[PDB]
DNA sequence: GACCCTCCCCTTAGGGGAGGGTC
DNA sequence: GACCCTCCCCTTAGGGGAGGGTC
């Protein structure tokens, strides 16, 4: 009143940074109503500190400056339809971040599932729960022919859709006595889901399954290209000793480690075939 | 296998940008296999296109890419850990936004009171809801003396617990037969909350009350020197009339109508005083 | 003729000083 | 001796070209 404010008096009282202010001078956002023409400085009537209210309420809920600009400028109605639009907004992240939530803890079970697995290179039966996937035919595809860009199409659309990225790849196929490795050919090779929400236009060539919920004989173990095929024996001799029935394709995962490029790759590798108890 | 895949290549397969890729490289948080030492160009083999998971992953949660280069070290245990974390700052969000949410209401059922308003200059009898506030006395302070300035310590408490910033001021005052404006000074100034979070430690100086809920005898207007003082009279002679009993100080809201540093400013001034039916 | 490469400029909202006057 | 001012540099994660070789 009847005198101004200094800057750094401004500062104080509205709790806002010197810095800022200047910013927002520079930017016409927020000017002094009066700037010394020999010493520049910024001098601040108590009338307008009442403009950085709305300056205020605006940057907590994250507008930008240039957005703000536009803020003052409009009428009560229009700000009212303004902030319709923010619940509009928040919304928007309130489902993202619900979505995600639930996502990261799937990402955890699964995690914790292949780390508390009982012994690696053995044979167990257990119950698995239902995995939804999205695989597709694997056209003269096999065990030493799959290539990372043989999941690029599939990996598209779960990208689109889960917004997270396969880290695991699947394949299966038909339960055989095989003799080597160069007799067997995958059937599909797939990747898992993990949202909920429908994808986008999806093409013909993708199939949305899952891998039953049912009792498997399952076997993992560290990648080799040796153990590879010795541990599908491995499986084989299991059913065939205890004269058990498979009634699913052999199901086949492959998931990385640990994505450190200084260290010497390694997977792990987890196969398993429903069988009728 | 046994050959390269260029830039583009890898761009189109991993659904990356060739601009990202460079820039990967660049901050060494992935690195191309081979680079021709003439041309310069990059060269990536499809087995490390695996790495590209971790790194899609991450960003779509939005890590820094500094902190990717951290991740892709740890174990399965320690990024197990890691999500644990995510989890915890993504409940926060929700938090967060939920009350935003909550609070734009607010501001919005406020903002549409004022807004549809019966009739300004003439005094109407309404049940008014509760409304709660942060007061402190106002020592040698009365109309003609205020300052925005006179807020400033009731504004910085409110902003550390609402986030957002008042955009109308309060006062209160004796229900007296006023002659003058100079007669009258206010006994308390007050700011208006907005959250139900406890703020944080607050002074003695400090009272956190309400406009109590119950039926009230207002008035709003658009401020004017003049007809503030003439309004008062108005709602004073109201009372006087009716013969009506009042068991509340006059309440005052003094809200500002645009922000807008181009057109003339304009409050609306809001009195009421609560009555005995 | 597409592909790829290396600069170089630009973007949010200021925070950090440096060098140097001003209340 | 506090206060304030004007440069100037720095920060995320690349997107946009420009000028010019390369598959
Ligand atoms: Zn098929
Ligand atoms: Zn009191």
């Amino acid at each position: 009143k009847e005198s101004y404010y200094s800057i750094g008096e401004v500062s104080k009282l509205a709790n806002v940074s010197i810095k800022a202010l200047r910013y927002y001078d520079k930017i016409d956002l927020f000017k002094p109503a009066y700037v010394d023409p020999d010493t520049s400085y910024r001098y601040y009537t108590d009338s307008q500190l009442i403009h950085l209210d709305l300056i205020k309420s605006l940057k907590y809920i994250g507008t930008p400056l240039e957005e703000m600009k536009k803020a003052q400028d409009l009428e009560m109605e229009e700000l009212f339809a303004f902030y319709t639009e923010q619940e509009r907004q928040i919304r928007e992240k309130l489902d993202f971040l619900s979505a995600l939530e639930q996502t990261i803890s799937l990402v955890k079970k699964r995690m914790k599932r292949q780390m508390e697995y009982p012994a690696l290179g053995e044979v167990f039966v257990l119950d698995e729960e239902e995995i939804r996937i999205i695989q597709t035919e694997a056209e003269g595809i096999g065990p030493e022919n799959v290539l990372n860009a043989s999941y690029s199409k599939l990996k598209k659309f779960i990208e689109s859709a889960d917004g997270f990225t396969n880290n695991s790849y699947g394949a299966t196929f038909s339960f055989q006595p095989y003799t080597s490795i160069d007799e067997m050919t995958y059937r599909h090779i797939f990747t898992p889901v993990l949202t909920n929400k429908q994808i986008s236009s999806i093409t013909p060539d993708m199939e949305i399954t899952t891998i039953p919920k049912g009792r498997y004989a399952c076997i993992a173990y560290n990648f080799s290209p040796e153990h590879y095929f010795l541990n599908l024996q491995k499986l084989i001799k299991y059913i065939a000793d205890r004269q058990l029935t498979v009634v699913s394709d052999v199901y086949q995962l492959i998931i990385p480690i640990h994505y450190s490029p200084k260290k010497q790759e390694e997977y792990r590798v987890e196969m398993k075939i429903r069988i009728l108890d």
